[PDB]
Order: structure tokens, then sequence, then C-alpha cells
């Protein structure tokens, strides 16, 4: 198991504390109370996880401040967040399985300066 604290999905990257992703263009903003869903399954990246328990990672951090559930909190992020809203995946049996890739990124080294 390896806890990342970025994200890189094809030509756009997502930070998990300045909820602004990078586009080929510019930037991208979006509301941190909908990108905080997908920032708490950023911290899993492809794992099972569950709907009602996922309501505790939610409430942890903003249970959305301007909704009425999470589940309707994660359509709309759909649209801020883009193809990574639908990472989500609601298996109906399983339960949450937000597939992304696996590819984790453990920050091993602290630098990289010298000669090669």
């Amino acid at each position: 198991h390896s806890v990342p604290e970025s994200i890189r999905f094809g030509p756009n990257v997502f930070y998990v504390l300045k909820l602004t992703v990078e586009t080929p263009e510019g930037s991208v903003h979006l509301t941190p109370s909908e990108s905080g869903i997908l920032k708490r399954l950023l911290i899993n990246k492809g794992q099972l996880c569950l709907r009602k328990h996922l309501l505790e990672e939610i409430k942890n951090h903003a249970k959305a401040i301007v909704a009425r559930n999470v589940d309707v909190h994660i359509a709309s992020l759909r649209k801020k967040l883009g193809a990574y809203g639908s990472r989500i995946v609601t298996l109906r049996g399983v339960g949450y399985l937000f597939s992304d890739d696996g590819d984790k990124k453990f920050s091993q080294q602290d630098t990289k300066l010298s000669l090669e």
C-alpha cells in the first residue's frame, strides 16, 4: 500500500492540496467540496470502498457545504473534475471501486541533482 499526494491522469495534473488542475491551455479551478470527494478517493487510488462509509470521508472533510448529499456532489464534480469523475465506479454488489490506474507515486527520494 502507498498513499499518493498528487494526481496525474493523461495531459492533466491535479493537486490534492491545491484544488486546481493545470490544462494544456492553462488551468482549471473547481469547488473544494466536490473536488474533496475525489481528493479522498485519490488517497487510495484504485481500491474497494463503500458508499455510506464514504460519507465518513466526505464528512471528515466538509460534507458538501452546498448540497444535499455526497452522491449528488460527485455528479457535479464530474463537471469540474473531468474524466476523473467517472473514475468512481458504483458496482451493484461490490460498492465503490474508483478504479484509476494503480501506478502510485511514493515520494521515495527527497531530491534529485547529480550528473547522469
